């Protein structure tokens, strides 16, 4: 039933999912003055080196690329956490337009899309035993702005036409999540949820400062995608994001000064 539409969109998910007013709900807005440097956080470990990308999906809400998350292949370590956190996907959340898209704002601003590279713990085993964590996830979010080309996104951009309609799929492999890092992994973090049903209070949100760029030609294939199945009425997959939620008790803390 959920979407991003009038009738179905962040809104409303409060029905369904309850937990959307919740304590500890993502995204939020960075209030850069307000964010805290924390000189005991580690530097960040991304270790992408051995990734398997598997398959491609229009899940109806994004486009995902999957992983081999049977064995430690890409993970994520150091920061703020504690353990080993395996690539299990990635997706991006962008707009219609170039000036809004993302999901975490900085200091109110919204970047024209947001990609989420998604990580669970591995002391819980698998994903869904995760997803019960409070301290199950960890998902690396980074900004994308329109300009330059990204050239690492290119591949991903390409297969896009043959995913067009939710649940389709296509082969995938040998993607390399590195192409989409952008230079400095300096970083704001907090205790965050999923930002889609079931917005699950699980994950801790490492948001990267320096945003990457993507061609206008780039982010406007994105916008070519479907939220509909084959054979039904086009619905353009754009404005896929929710927006900011309140803060509440949680401080942001900066991996820099
Ligand atoms: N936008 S986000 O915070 O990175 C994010 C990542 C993942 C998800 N949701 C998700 O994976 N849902 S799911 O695949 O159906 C799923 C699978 C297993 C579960 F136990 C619970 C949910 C929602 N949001
Ligand atoms: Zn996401």
């Amino acid at each position: 039933h959920w979407g991003y539409g009038k009738h179905n969109g962040p809104e409303h998910w409060h029905k369904d999912f309850p937990i959307a007013k919740g304590e500890r709900q993502s995204p939020v807005d960075i209030d850069t003055h307000t964010a805290k440097y924390d000189p005991s956080l580690k530097p960040l470990s991304v270790s992408y080196d051995q990734a398997t990308s598997l398959r491609i999906l229009n899940n109806g809400h994004a486009f995902n690329v999957e992983f081999d998350d049977s064995q430690d292949k890409a993970v994520l370590k150091g920061g703020p956490l504690d353990g080993t956190y395996r690539l299990i996907q990635f997706h991006f959340h962008w707009g219609s337009l170039d000036g809004q898209g993302s999901e975490h704002t900085v200091d109110k601003k919204k970047y024209a899309a947001e990609l989420h590279l998604v990580h669970w713990n591995t002391k819980y085993g698998d994903f869904g035993k995760a997803v019960q964590q409070p301290d199950g996830l960890a998902v690396l979010g980074i900004f994308l702005k329109v300009g330059s080309a990204k050239p690492g996104l290119q591949k991903v951009v390409d297969v896009l036409d043959s995913i067009k309609t939710k649940g389709k799929s296509a082969d995938f492999t040998n993607f390399d999540p590195r192409g989409l890092l952008p230079e400095s992994l300096d970083y704001w973090t907090y205790p965050g949820s999923l930002t889609t049903p079931p917005l699950l209070e699980c994950v801790t949100w490492i948001v990267l400062k320096e945003p990457i760029s993507v061609s206008s030609e780039q982010v406007l294939k994105f916008r070519k995608l479907n939220f509909n199945g084959e054979g039904e009425p086009e619905e353009l997959m754009v404005d896929n994001w929710r927006p900011a939620q309140p803060l509440k008790n949680r401080q942001i803390k900066a991996s820099f000064k």
